[PDB]
């Protein structure tokens, strides 16, 4: 089940209209109050008109409406069920303009929802592009409007949140397919819950952001249910998603072919685990007592070109547990793990202890000391984020996190890393005065101009329950060491939320939930449009484009000149993401020199050192005088 976020409007004075009505299913007949009635379009002597079916409802006055529900016949006949759908809001009941909320519903007799931004209207429109099954009808049993207690107008600056996207399932992991611009999520072996699996099947969604279209699909040829799992992109271009439900199963996915390819088998069973991408293109991973048993799990690596799966048991995992209270069951998940020089990855957290992890031989650790400042020694932070914004200088921005992973305080605590060669002891500064609000089980993205961005959470970590909910996002500028805040949302972000940024600048933040018949269920996702897409005057800006580029291919130490309609002043490279449990090991940034060529043509060099521009899939952006980035042109960088 789910829960909308405001409370019900009065639908008394309500007048509907409807394109098409039974005699006996009238348009009326969905805002009785009765569950057994319901509105149905015509059907057998009337003929059978197909779909787009729409319902509009005229509330009189104006209302703060922040979300609707719509639920099915209730009789147990599958005909009318809602599948894609539009959701406007209007002040005059003529020009209705862009849809708050879109996307597809389940196919099942359960009350859908439809979440959004306050935004007050008087008309509500509701328009059925499909049915669930593909027939010609459309049905609805109960339909009811929210509202929120007071509206305030989006500070002007801070950024616009906006549309919500409707999916059929709950997306606790995501990752982006770079060579179609799609967001793949999935859930398991159900769209609501991950308890008493049989294993060997997992439901997936894709959101593709030019179309609008949400497309679902069952996935049981890798015989996985990849609920829990440690996501990596290896260097032949191939997602890695390792463990959880089947512990000690390996699914690929391939973006170019869009299809899941079987894998190998891990050597130790895993679940709650990171895994990261080396130097050489192979993916390492550590701990992960979360499924599978609990024991000393310690380091193994994955070759993608010989499709094997290698035990390094001197990569010790005792140096990089946590003291959280439930024991190693908790102890060794969500590490803050990061591919560097050599084949080396650095561990950034979430414990006190950070450590490095060599791959030549059977393994190696070493300690790089407690991640502190002049402020003391930061205490062990688990489910929090940390996120390489400069890769060039070795930079790491960690943020909150709480001592246990389940009923305890999360903290404002906030540190920069400053990375050397393997072997060192990094430079550990505390971050301005921390966060404005103390955060766990949030999500992070690093945006093109060098900011991350920082979004959800709770106060007190307390697993499938919205309680203490932070609303406020923040972002963080390194050129000036200070936090702002942005403008808020009225979703709550918690336990089992993603974040992704998008190849067209903006941000998908969706998920929280997974726990069947609890009413903390989030079918949905939301994007965050921010201020650099915006203009003087609040409208969106004209972004510049990148015209021409010499490759679409390079390796380390390779050129490649662009060609602009427009003048630019900086230019960066993004690795596109994947999102879990707070885990993302496969974004950071590099800044790029640029050289002038002269009438708009600029040139730059992808760094020398693979530790630092790992192979796979990145994004280029290039900004302009006023700070404007373009849409992301696809880079695959090798080895
Ligand atoms: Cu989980
Ligand atoms: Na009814």
């Amino acid at each position: 089940a789910s829960a909308p976020i405001g409370s019900a409007i009065s639908r008394n004075n309500w007048a509907v209209t409807c394109d098409s009505a039974q005699s006996g299913n009238e348009c009326n007949k969905a805002i009785d109050g009765n569950k057994d009635t319901f509105w149905h379009t015509f059907y057998g002597a009337n003929g059978d008109p197909k779909p787009p079916h729409t319902y509009t409802i005229d509330m009189k006055t104006t209302q703060n409406v922040n979300g609707l529900s719509m639920l099915p016949r209730q009789d147990g006949n599958q005909n009318g069920w809602i599948g894609r759908h539009e959701v406007y809001l209007s002040s005059d009941g003529t020009n209705w303009g862009s849809p708050v909320a879109s996307g597809s519903w389940f196919a099942d007799s359960t009350t859908k929802y439809s979440n959004f931004e306050t935004r007050p209207a008087r008309y509500v429109r509701l328009v059925a592009i499909t049915e669930a099954n593909g027939q010609p009808w459309t049905s609805i049993a109960e339909i009811n409007v929210f509202q929120a207690s007071s509206y305030t107008a989006p500070q002007p600056g801070l950024g616009r949140w906006g549309p919500t996207i409707d999916l059929p399932i709950v997306p606790a992991a995501a990752a982006i397919e770079p060579t179609s611009g799609r967001v793949l999520m999935w859930s398991s072996y159900r769209n609501d819950a991950f308890g008493g699996s049989p294993g060997g099947i997992t439901l997936t969604s894709s959101w593709d952001p030019s179309t609008g279209i949400v497309s679902d699909r069952t996935v049981t040829v890798t015989k996985h249910d990849m609920f829990c799992p440690g996501i990596s992109m290896d260097g032949n271009g191939q997602i890695v998603v390792t463990g959880g439900n089947d512990a000690k199963k390996t699914s690929l996915y391939d973006s170019s072919s869009d299809s899941w390819i079987p894998g190998p088998d891990m050597q130790v069973a895993r679940g709650y685990q990171s895994s990261a991408t080396m130097s050489d293109g192979r993916v390492f991973t550590i701990g992960g007592s979360g499924s599978g048993g609990v024991f000393e799990k310690n380091g193994e690596v994955y070759s993608p070109s010989s499709k094997t799966w290698t035990s390094l048991p001197n990569a010790k995992v005792n140096p990089m547990l946590t003291a959280d209270k439930q024991g190693l069951y908790r102890s060794d998940n969500h590490a803050w793990l990061f591919g560097w020089k050599k084949g080396s990855v650095f561990q950034a957290g979430p414990s006190t202890a950070m450590n490095w992890y060599y791959t030549s031989g059977s393994g190696d650790v070493k300690s790089a000391g407690k991640r502190q400042s002049n402020r003391g020694v930061a205490p062990d932070a688990m489910c929090g984020n940390a996120v390489m914004y400069d890769a060039v200088k070795g930079k790491i921005l960690t943020f909150g996190g709480s001592p246990d992973y389940q009923d305890s305080d999360a903290t404002t605590n906030a540190h920069i890393i400053t990375l050397g060669e393997p072997g060192t002891s990094p430079n550990t500064v505390f971050a301005s005065n921390g966060l404005y609000f103390a955060r766990t089980f949030h999500t992070s993205v690093v945006l093109p101009d060098g900011s991350t961005f920082i979004t959800g959470g709770q106060r007190r970590g307390i697993p499938f329950e919205d309680s203490t909910p932070v609303f406020t996002p923040e972002i963080y500028v390194p050129e000036q060491d200070t936090f702002y805040k942005q403008n808020p949302n009225s979703i709550v972000r918690v336990y089992h939320s993603i974040s992704l940024l998008l190849p067209d600048g903006r941000v998908f933040n969706g998920g929280g939930g997974l726990c069947g018949d609890c009413t903390t269920n989030h079918f949905d996702a939301q994007i965050f449009t921010p201020n650099y897409l915006y203009n003087s005057n609040g409208n969106l800006a004209t972004r510049p484009k990148i015209t021409r580029t010499s490759t679409q291919s390079v390796k380390v130490g390779g050129r490649i000149t662009i060609s602009t309609d427009s003048s630019i002043s900086k230019a960066s490279l993004i690795r596109y993401g994947t999102a879990t449990h707070t885990v993302n090991t496969d974004q950071r940034r590099i800044p790029l020199t640029l050289t002038n060529n002269g009438g708009n043509s600029y040139s730059f060099q992808v760094p020398s050192d693979s530790g630092v521009a790992l192979p796979g899939y990145w994004m280029l952006f290039v900004m302009n005088s006023a700070g404007v980035p373009s849409v992301a042109s696809t880079i695959r960088v090798t080895q």
